C-alpha cells in the first residue's frame, strides 16, 4: 500500500495527507474490484487462542506506552512481560485501569461513522468489571444514566462490564439503547409506538413485562450477567429525561403529542481492546437534531410523521415536485432543536456538528496523520451539500481499539 | 461470489452476480475504502486486441448470436485491423451499443432508467473545429427540442497517437461565465472563472454579466482551439420564479435547460473517444442545491433567506435549510411552467430504485455509487438513502480525463 494518501476538500481546496491508514488492522469489506462503502454490515465457542492474543495485546500495549511517551521504557518492557505471562498461564489477561480508559477513548476516536469525535478525549469511563449479577448491572446502568444526563447538561460516558472469557459467560445488554420506546404490532397490521423496537418489545413481553401499550413507553432493561438468562428491570422514571416537541411558530405543533428522550445511549455494541472483547459496554453522548427530527420521526419505517405535519401545514401533497415532504422535514427539525434548547437539554444541530468535525478531522490529520471517516454516515440525512462534510473527501479504514457489531443476543443465547 | 444488497425500509434483498465481470479497479483495498474520493488514482496492438475481443464478445452475446457466423467473422476482421493499423474502427451498431452501455454502466448516474433511449450522433468523419461546431449545434437543437428534451450523445473521432486529440474544452456545452472582480469577489459562475479567462485570453469579448453564455472552445485533431458562439435561439433558458413568493423573480435568476457534459472520455473496446458531449435533462437539485447554493458557486442562500425575513443569527434556526427548500421549489415550478423537462429528486430516485430492480432481474446487478446517487438535500426522505448499493467498474464507460489546457502543446 502507498505510504501517503491525499484527501481533498472541493469547496476550500484544502489538501490533507494520510499516513495513519498504514496502521489499519481489520477489513473494510471492499476489494480492489468492488466497493462496499454503502453496505451497513460488511460462533460463541470461539474465543482468542493464546497465539492469536499475544500479538494483539503487544500491539495495544506498545500503542499505549507510545502515547504516554514511555515507549521502550522499563515500565513498558515489564508490562509486556506481565501480560505475556498472564496469557501463558490463564489464556487471557486483565487491563490496568489506565489502559482501559485509554482503550475506550480510542475506540471512540477510531469510530469512523461518528461525527461527534471532536469530544473523544472527554469521555467518563466507568469500570464495571467487578460486576457479577444482573441486579449489579442494573445499578451500574442507573448510575451511568444519572451521571450522563446531569439534569440536561449531558456528559459523555461509557460503562464497561466484564470481558468475555470462554464465550459461555457473556455479559450483555439486550436493549439496543438503554432508553428507547416500545413498539406494538396490532392485529390489523399497524404499529403503535416505535416500529424499530417491535421485536425487542415482544421479547420483553414474553419475559414478563406488562406493557402500557402507549406511543412513548420507555422499555425495560433486559440484562444478562455471566451468561445467565437475562432479567428485566424498570429504569426509575425520574432518571429518564424527556423533551416535549413544540414549534416556535406553529402553535398546533404541540397538539401532535410528540416527545423524545434526552440521552442517546447505545448498548448493543462490542468494545475490542488489545484482543479483549467487552460485549457489554453501553456508551452515551448527546443528540444531533437530525437523529430525531429526520430519522426517528420521518423514516417511513419509524414514526413516519411527514404526512400529518404536512396536513397541518396546509401543503399541496399531490405532486412531489412541490417538495411538501422537504418543507415539513425542515419544520420538524426546527421544532426538535427549539424544544431541546428551550428545556436546556444538550443538543447540536447538523451545521455546527459537521463544522466541528471538519476542524476535528484537520487537527487529527496534523497531530495523528489521519482521521478515518465514513462519508456515507458522516454526511447528515438532510441538507447534505449545505454542510461542509459533503465536499470533504474521506478515507475509511478500521483501527483498534474499536466498537464493533455483534449478533443480537436472542439469536445466540443458550437458555438455562 | 454472490453478493446481497438490502433495502432497509422495504426489506427487499437483491443478489448481485454482475460484479464478477469487472476487471478494472475501484481504488479501494481490503483495508482502505476510497468510496468518497472523487477521482481515485495510448494503447498498443498488444493491449488493444483483448479489449476489442471482450467488447465484440459481449456485443454478440447481447444480441443473442454468440459464436455465430457473424460473430466469428467480426473477431477475425478486428484482428487484421489492429495488426495493420495499431487501431480499429467500430461498426455503427457497435458504436450505438457501446454508447448506451457506457451510460448504463455509469454508477454515479441516477437517471439510468432511460439508458436505452439515447440518440447517438456519429461524428467520426469530423476533421476541423468548424465541423465540430456544426455537429454540436445540431446536437443542441435536437436535444433541446423546444423544451421536450431528448437524451443525445455526439461522438467525434477516437484518439490515435495522443497528439491528434479531438477535445471540447468547455466542461459543459452551455454554461455561464465567471469573472473575478477588482474587489476580489466573483461575478457570474465561480466554477468557470478559469475557463472564462481562457476564452477572454483567446479573443472573447465578455459582456461581463451574471448569466453570460460562454462560447464554445473546440479542438480538432490536436490543433489549437477556436471560439464559436452558439446561436442564441438554440439556447433555451428558464427565468426562475416562486409560486408563492412574488418577490422571487426580482432576484433576477435564470438557468439553461440543457445539461450537456462535454469533458469526459468515452471508452469502447479499448478505443478512446476524448470528445463525446452527452446530454439529458436536469434533476432539480443540480441547479437548486449545487449550482446556486454551493459556497464555491452562485451562493444565493443568504440573499434568499433575507427576503424570507428569517432569523439568520444562529445556525440552529435552520435558516439555510428553509431557504434551500424554497429555492428548489422555485426551480421545479419554473421549468414545469415553461414546459421544460425536469425531474425532482423524489421522482428521480424512485425511478432509480425501480431501475435497480430491473437490472438485478435481467442483468444480475446494477453498479451504483451511493455517494453520488443520494441527492444533495433531503437524503433520507428519498428511497435511495436506505438502499444498499455495490459499486464496481464495467466497460464501456465514461471516464475522467485531464483538462485540455494542462496538456496541449500550442503553436
Ligand atoms: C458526544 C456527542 C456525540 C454525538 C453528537 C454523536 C453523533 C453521532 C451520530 C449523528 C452518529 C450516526 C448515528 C446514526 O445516524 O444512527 C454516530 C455514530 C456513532 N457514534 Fe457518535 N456521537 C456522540 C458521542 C459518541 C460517543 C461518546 C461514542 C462512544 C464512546 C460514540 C460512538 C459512535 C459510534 C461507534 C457510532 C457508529 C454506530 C454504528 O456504526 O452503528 N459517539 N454518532
Ligand atoms: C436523462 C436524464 C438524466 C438525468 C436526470 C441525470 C442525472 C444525473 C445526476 C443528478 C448526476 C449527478 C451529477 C452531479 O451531482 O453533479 C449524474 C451523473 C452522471 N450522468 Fe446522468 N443524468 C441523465 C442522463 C445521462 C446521460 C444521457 C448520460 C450519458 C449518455 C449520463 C451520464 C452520466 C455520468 C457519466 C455521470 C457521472 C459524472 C461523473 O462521474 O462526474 N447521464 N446524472
Ligand atoms: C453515542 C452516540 C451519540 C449519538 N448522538 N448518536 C449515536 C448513534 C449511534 C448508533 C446509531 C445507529 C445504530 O444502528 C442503526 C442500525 C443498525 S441496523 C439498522 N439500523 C447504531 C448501532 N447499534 C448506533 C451510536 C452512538 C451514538
Ligand atoms: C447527462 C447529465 C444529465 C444531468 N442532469 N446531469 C449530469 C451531470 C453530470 C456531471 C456531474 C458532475 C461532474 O463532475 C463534478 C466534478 C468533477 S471535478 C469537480 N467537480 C461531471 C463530470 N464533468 C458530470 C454529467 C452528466 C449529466
Ligand atoms: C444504505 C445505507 O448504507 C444506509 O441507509 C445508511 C446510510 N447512511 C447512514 N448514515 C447514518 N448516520 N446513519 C444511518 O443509519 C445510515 N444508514
Ligand atoms: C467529497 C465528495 O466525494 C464529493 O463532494 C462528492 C460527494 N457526492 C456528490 N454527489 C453528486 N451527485 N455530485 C457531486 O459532485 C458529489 N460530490
Ligand atoms: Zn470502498
Amino acid at each position: 500500500c502507498p505510504r501517503f494518501l491525499k484527501v481533498k476538500n472541493w469547496e476550500t481546496e484544502v489538501v490533507l495527507t494520510d499516513t495513519l491508514h498504514l496502521k489499519s488492522t481489520l477489513e473494510t469489506g471492499c476489494t480492489e474490484y468492488i466497493c462496499m462503502g454503502s453496505i451497513m454490515h460488511p460462533r460463541p465457542e470461539d474465543v482468542a487462542t493464546k497465539d492469536q492474543l499475544f500479538p494483539l495485546a503487544k500491539e495495544f500495549i506498545d500503542q499505549y506506552y507510545s502515547s504516554i511517551k514511555r515507549f521502550g521504557s522499563k515500565a513498558h518492557m515489564e508490562r509486556l512481560e506481565e501480560v505475556n505471562k498472564e496469557i501463558d498461564t490463564t489464556s487471557t489477561y486483565q487491563l490496568k485501569d489506565t489502559e482501559l480508559i485509554y482503550g475506550a477513548k480510542h475506540a471512540w476516536r477510531n469510530a469512523s461513522r461518528c461525527v461527534g469525535r471532536i469530544q473523544w478525549s472527554k469521555l467518563q469511563v466507568f469500570d464495571a468489571r467487578d460486576c457479577t449479577t444482573a441486579h449489579g448491572m442494573f445499578n451500574y446502568i442507573c448510575n451511568h444514566v444519572k451521571y450522563a444526563t446531569n439534569k440536561g447538561n449531558l456528559r459523555s460516558a461509557i460503562t464497561i462490564f466484564p470481558q468475555r472469557t470462554d464465550g459461555k459467560h457473556d455479559f450483555r445488554v439486550w436493549n439496543s439503547q438503554l432508553i428507547r420506546y416500545a413498539g406494538y404490532k396490532q392485529p390489523d397490521g399497524s404499529t403503535l409506538g416505535d416500529p424499530a423496537n417491535v421485536q425487542f418489545t415482544e421479547i420483553c413481553i414474553q419475559q414478563g413485562w406488562k406493557p402500557p401499550r402507549g406511543r412513548f413507553d420507555v422499555l425495560p432493561l433486559l440484562l444478562q450477567a455471566n451468561g445467565n438468562d437475562p432479567e428485566l428491570f424498570q429504569i426509575p422514571p425520574e432518571l429518564v429525561l424527556e423533551v416535549p416537541i413544540r414549534h416556535p411558530k406553529f402553535e398546533w405543533f404541540k397538539d401532535l403529542g410528540l416527545k423524545w428522550y434526552g440521552l442517546p445511549a447505545v448498548s448493543n455494541m462490542l468494545l475490542e481492546i488489545g484482543g479483549l472483547e467487552f460485549s457489554a459496554c453501553p456508551f452515551s453522548g448527546w443528540y444531533m437534531g437530525t437523529e430525531i427530527g429526520v430519522r426517528d420521526y420521518c423514516d417511513n419505517s419509524r414514526y413516519n410523521i411527514l404526512e400529518e405535519v404536512a396536513k397541518k401545514m396546509n401543503l399541496d401533497m399531490r405532486k412531489t415536485s412541490s417538495l411538501w415532504k422537504d418543507q415539513a422535514l425542515v419544520e420538524i427539525n426546527i421544532a426538535v432543536l427549539y424544544s431541546f434548547q428551550s428545556d436546556k437539554v444538550t443538543i447540536v444541530d447538523h451545521h455546527s456538528a459537521t463544522e466541528s468535525f471538519i476542524k476535528h478531522m484537520e487537527n487529527e490529520y496534523r497531530c495523528r496523520g489521519g482521521c478515518p471517516a465514513d462519508w456515507v454516515w458522516i454526511v447528515p440525512p438532510m441538507s447534505g451539500s449545505i454542510t461542509p462534510v459533503f465536499h470533504q473527501e474521506m478515507l475509511n479504514y478500521r483501527l483498534t481499539p474499536s466498537f464493533e457489531y455483534q449478533p443480537d443476543p436472542w439469536n445466540t443465547h443458550v437458555w438455562k
